[PDB]
């Protein structure tokens, strides 16, 4: 057996977090070590580059070099469900620039500052409705299930076209998706959206559809311009990160803000700091620190360190978010801070499509919290309460609340 020590130079990758709020104890060595990258070992023992700085992660998310392309037999998995998304067609966050810019145009549409605007309405609508049912419902309640998962499914249901009467069909295949540790899990769960997002499809062909989904079956579609699988793929990954992240973003911001209740008050206090507070969360909890795989299609230099033509990278933004030389003390929470330039949207072509969405749900959620139940509290310790790991967005399945009865 192994008798010798067993002090490695490329430490096992990902890292799970013991607390929602902080680097997990191997990340924060890779933050303290000097220099823009750092050697891991992934699940099945192939090594990669980590980027652990925040400039050289903005100039590596830029360089046209590090590719996208989840398909490449060389893309960095960090865990065998990875085989799934290599195996699978791509919507166009797998693609490069020029393709990637072609798909990625039929979508932005939805998502510009004059549309999330337009749906200011709609969000505060759904988020008061589900709080109103979970209100009513209980004096204790799971936070994830009756509040953080369904508002945004709603939202982005809407925006799709998808109907929310088949919410318990794809929000389960949703999850099955996004937290399947093995390949056949996740790609049972991605057949059974697939399926699902056909019929819809050939569903609009007959009878014209609100939505993206249907608007793309209407032009686009019927012009060629994308195919049937890549518009399943496009609806697949729009529907899926429209539910998780913010869904994500809304649990570990109440456990955060209870566990600072000096920030959580002056927030209360004056609401014109929520803007801030949220990018400051959005930075700080970093739930998609993982979303950043890239691979090499050529050599790239990067400060003294050799990046090889068909080596992985991960872009590793949670990392890259708690750089002292950007944002000062960076593991303390600050909702008054700049939390401006932070990579909690990655950065360059891929930047979050939904990220004004995002920030547009996360701002009506708080105020609606803090106006609707300003006694709400955990129903369990935090140490009680039991994390992802970190081969997935970050987050909570379950957030035992309570508060003042009625
Ligand atoms: C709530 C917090 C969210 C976080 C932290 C987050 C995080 C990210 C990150 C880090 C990327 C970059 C991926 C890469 O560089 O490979 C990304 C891309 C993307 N996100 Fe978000 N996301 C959030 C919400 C949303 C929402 C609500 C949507 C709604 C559809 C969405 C849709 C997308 C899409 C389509 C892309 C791919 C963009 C492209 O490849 O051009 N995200 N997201």
């Amino acid at each position: 057996t192994a008798t010798t020590p067993q002090t490695t130079d490329a430490p096992a990758f990902p890292s799970n977090r013991s607390c929602p709020y902080q680097l997990p104890d191997g990340y924060a060595q890779l933050r303290d070590t000097p220099g823009p990258l750092h050697r891991v070992t992934l699940y099945d023992g192939r090594q990669a580059w980590v980027v652990t700085k925040h400039e050289a992660a903005r100039k590596l998310l830029g360089d046209p070099r590090l590719s996208s392309n989840r398909t490449d037999d060389n893309f960095p998995a960090t865990s065998p469900a990875f085989e799934a998304v290599r195996e699978s067609p791509q919507a166009f966050i797998g693609l490069d620039p020029p393709e990637h810019g072609t798909r990625r145009r039929m979508t932005i549409s939805e998502f510009t500052v004059k549309r999330i605007k337009g749906m200011r309405p709609e969000v505060e609508e759904v988020v008061h409705g589900f709080l109103d049912e979970m209100l009513a419902a209980g004096p204790t309640a799971d936070l994830v299930s009756q509040f953080a998962l369904p508002v945004p499914s709603m939202v982005i249901c809407r925006l799709l076209g998808v109907p929310y009467a088949d919410h318990e069909f794809f929000q389960d295949a949703s999850k099955r998706l996004v937290q399947s540790t093995d390949a056949q899990s996740a790609l049972t769960a991605r057949n059974d959206l697939a399926g699902y997002l056909d019929g819809l499809i050939t569903q609009f062909q007959t009878e014209p559809g609100a939505g993206l989904v249907g608007a793309l079956v209407a032009d686009q579609l019927a012009n060629g311009e994308i195919d049937r699988e890549e518009l399943i793929s496009t609806a697949m990954l729009l529907l899926i990160a429209g539910h998780e992240t913010t869904a994500s973003m809304t649990s570990l911001s109440v456990i955060t803000l209870l566990d600072h209740p000096e920030q959580y008050a002056a927030l209360r206090a004056d609401r014109s700091l929520v803007p801030g507070a949220v990018e400051e969360l959005l930075r700080y909890l970093a739930i998609a620190d993982i979303a950043g795989g890239r691979v090499a299609t050529a050599d790239i230099e990067v400060e003294g360190q050799l990046i090889r033509a068909g080596e992985g990278v991960i872009v590793v933004n949670s990392i890259a978010n708690r750089d002292g030389t950007v944002y000062e003390d960076p593991d303390a929470l600050d909702i008054h801070r700049s939390a401006r330039h932070h990579l909690a949207f990655g950065f360059g072509v891929h930047q979050c499509l939904g990220q004004n969405l995002a920030r547009l749900e996360l701002e009506v959620i708080l105020n609606a919290l803090m106006d609707r139940v300003p006694t709400l509290r955990l129903a369990v310790p935090v140490e009680q309460l039991v994390l992802r790991p970190g081969t997935t967005i970050q987050g909570v399945n379950e957030l035992p609340v309570t508060w003042h009865h009625h």
